[PDB]
Order: C-alpha cells, then structure tokens, then sequence
C-alpha cells in the first residue's frame, strides 16, 4: 500500500513548491498530482465564457477523473495526466506520463474539500500562510508567466479566489493532520516529513 | 554528540501538555521533558494577595535563568533538579524533581518560543494551535476541577491577563514554529510524524 500524502492550502501557499521538494527528496519514489490541473475540459466554449467560470469553486473541477487517477496509482497503475493551460484558460492539449510509486502526494487548494479524496490519504497536510503573503506571490505569478493583467488579477481574486477560499479551502484546514507555514521555504518541516515518509517506505521493505 | 531539542509552544490549554507526554511516553526512556510552567519565578516570600495578582502569562513572570541554565545542563548530559510548581497555592513549592539527561529532550511551555535564547538551542519549533474559545473551555474545567478556582476568578484572570498576554507574546511566537500541529490532545498522525523526526536524529547521535 503506498503512502498517500495530501497537500492542501490556499493560492500561493507554498504547496506547489513543498510537494515538488518532498518529491526530488525522495527521487523515483514518489507520484506527484496536482489536483489544480484537474480542471474540468471547457475546450468547447467561447474564451468569454471560460473566462467567467469561478475557478475556485469545487465545481470547476473534474474530481471523477483525479479520483479516477487517484486510484490507478494505488493499484499500481500509471496515468496520462491532463495539463491545465492557465494563459489560455483551458485544459491543454498535453499530456504527462506519471508512474505509479510507493508514495503519492495529492496536492491542490481543494485536495482536502471531498471526503472521497481525504478517505485514501495516510497524512493530510495543510500549507499556511497570510492571504496578504499568498496574494503577492499569486499576482508575482500570473503578471510574469499566465498573461494576466494588473486589473484582472484583482478583480478575480477580490470576486471570486478570496470568497471560494474562505467559504471552501481554510475550513478544510480542520482535516489536516499537520499545518505547514511558509510552505516554500521550510526545511525543517520538509525533512520532518521526509522521514515520516521514510519510515513508512522503510516499513514497507522491512518485514 | 548534542542532544535533539523540540520546543513545543501554544497558548494554555492547547494539548502542548498532552501532546509532548506522549511524543515522550513512545520513544520511551530516552526523553527529558522540561515544562516551562514549572519554572515560575519563587515568589514564595510575598504574600498570598501579592501572588494572586501577578500576571503569570507576561515574560516576567518567568524564571528563564534558571530554565535555561537546566536546558543548557541536560545538552552538556547533566540531570538537573526541576522546580515543582504549585497552582493551588500559587507558589514554588520547596521540593523538586529530578530529570535525567536524554538523547532527546523537549521544551513546553506557553511562552517557550518567546525568548531568542531558547529557540537558538532549539533543532525542531512547534507550536500547537487550538482556537481561544476550545482552549477556554479545558482551561476552566481544569482551573475549578483540580486547581480551586473560582468560576468569577478563572474569567477575571483570562480577560484581564491570560488572554491579552496570549495576542501579544504567545500567538506571535507562532511565527517562528518550524510547524504547526492543531488537536495536540489527539493527533496519532502528528505524533508518529514528531517520533519519527526524533529516531532519526537518534540514528545521527548514535
Ligand atoms: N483558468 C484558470 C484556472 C485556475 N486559476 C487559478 O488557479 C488556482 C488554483 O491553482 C485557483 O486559485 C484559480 O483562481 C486561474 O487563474 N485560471
Ligand atoms: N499561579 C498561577 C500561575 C500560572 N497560571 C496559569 O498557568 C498557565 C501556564 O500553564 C498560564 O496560562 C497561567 O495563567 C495560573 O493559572 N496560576
């Protein structure tokens, strides 16, 4: 059975960064998918309409599917996993190959929302930090690498990102196990958790 | 070799208690456990009055000297004689308890973040996290059912002092945890994540 980490927390967290990091410290162990690019396919729509979609509402995304991968990879099965286009704002037409492994990390601000997805995680992790923190690092972002506008980036998060994160993703912090604050730069949790990972790795040789 | 120091903070009646017994109770007899609420200043020469009204939430209060000259003995593997504090009294209590030196050892207390000399010995920060109004509610069953306080005594003290010291010293020092961990009084998850982290460093030390 392999351990299953769930990574939660809001926009620019620091998730993305510490799933990515427990990943390269524990090498070829470990299944990465980030439920943030499980974005239902809205390729059949005008831009217009794609663009007033509320991406931040657990119904904006395809939790058939990322549960349908979820459980490929506990049976040991790999999966062709979708890739969100955040500059066109829809589900791109790549691919990635994710093999199945002896470690897998859900992550994604809703990771933690439906209990389908909780029930197959060991450890459920939440990823702390100050909205004030989490919108620079989320304006940072999309200014630099998603083609979005100074006006745009307010305006979405104002009206849509900061309700659906209070309303949905900060209650689901009372599921998690352990909280982790300034998610992309703590090596000490990092570690911490890499050797609780360890030890259930260690356990699953070990007999 | 150099012993692993956990400093475990929270606000009063967090499960900082609980939860640091029972990192302590699974490694077994290889942890020293040092309750910074323990290591109240001796004010056993003023009188009751004077000893009721002091804030026992503010730094001052605190006999950090002392605390840190036994974390720093049992770091060197030297035991030390742990003042016993009593609650019911409101005074140190004229006998003490020894603690052995120990391949880890664990520093709890409301306020253990607070001073930079305790967080430099420091190799893991945590800090248990549990809402004001949850805490309140164990801090009064506790404060009337083994301590002899009174209902009106237990509000008086929180409003006035526990929780204000809280905002202002304790809840900031959460910044400086290296993690977070909610329902310290029931967290099997957390406790075999903390128990893993210390064998670890067991295996480094020897
Ligand atoms: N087309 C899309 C889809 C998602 N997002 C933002 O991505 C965050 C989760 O990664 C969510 O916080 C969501 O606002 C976006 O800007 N545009
Ligand atoms: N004589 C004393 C001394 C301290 N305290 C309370 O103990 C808590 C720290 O465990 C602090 O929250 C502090 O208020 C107390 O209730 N009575």
């Amino acid at each position: 059975k392999p351990f299953v980490i769930g990574i939660a927390g809001g926009t620019a967290s620091g998730k993305t960064t510490l799933a990515q990091a427990l990943a390269r410290t524990l090498g070829e162990r470990v299944a990465l998918l980030p439920m943030d690019h499980y974005y239902k396919d809205l390729g059949h729509l005008p831009l217009e309409e794609r663009l007033r979609v509320n991406y931040d509402h657990p119904d904006a995304f395809d939790l058939a599917l990322y549960l349908e991968h979820a459980q490929a990879l506990l049976r040991g099965l790999p999966v062709e996993m979708p890739v969100y286009d955040f500059r066109a704002h829809t589900r791109s037409p790549r691919r990635t190959p994710v093999r199945p492994a002896p470690v897998v990390i859900l992550e994604g601000i809703l990771v933690l929302y439906p209990k389908e997805l909780r029930d197959l995680m060991d450890l459920k992790v939440f990823v702390d930090a100050d909205a004030d923190e989490r919108f620079i690092r989320r304006l940072k972002r999309d200014v630099l690498e998603r083609g979005r506008s100074l006006e745009g980036v307010v305006a979405q998060y104002l009206e849509q990102v900061k309700p659906m994160h209070l309303h949905f993703v900060e209650p689901t912090k009372r599921y998690a196990d352990v909280i982790v604050p300034r998610g992309g730069q703590n090596p000490v949790a990092l570690e911490m958790l890499a050797a609780k990972a360890l030890a259930r790795l260690a356990r699953m040789g070990a007999a």
